């Protein structure tokens, strides 16, 4: 872990938000209670991607800088009728954040926005 954690910032207060919206993020955990894909309010503040339980939370569940990462649509992350709504953001250390959007267009807009930054 880091020596000093990321400051908690209310969702409403985030600066320089390029794009924001509800997505579902896939759980890492093999064994869990509830759904694999958990609803998260996501926001890209400059190059930092924040995620929250809701768009009114006072503190993020987590965040990461996208610098040096890659992004793609991925139609294999689920079998359900949402197969064409999923994309992932891949880090230099092969950590992956995997997301489902409300529609294929919504996912593609996220990817385009991120892809345009990752250069």
């Amino acid at each position: 872990r880091a020596s000093v954690g990321s400051p908690g910032i209310p969702a409403q207060d985030l600066p320089f938000v390029i794009k924001a919206g509800y997505l579902e993020k896939r759980r890492k955990d093999h064994s869990f209670l509830g759904f694999e894909w958990q609803k998260r309010w996501c926001a890209l503040s400059k190059t930092v991607f924040y995620y929250y339980g809701s768009d009114k939370d006072k503190q993020q569940k987590g965040e990461f800088a996208i610098d040096g990462y890659d992004v793609r649509m991925n139609n294999t992350l689920r079998k359900d009728g949402k197969k064409d709504c999923c994309f992932e953001i891949c880090a230099p250390d092969k950590r992956i954040y995997q997301f489902t959007a409300a529609s294929p267009k919504d996912a593609e807009e996220w990817v385009q926005q991120l892809k345009f930054i990752l250069q």
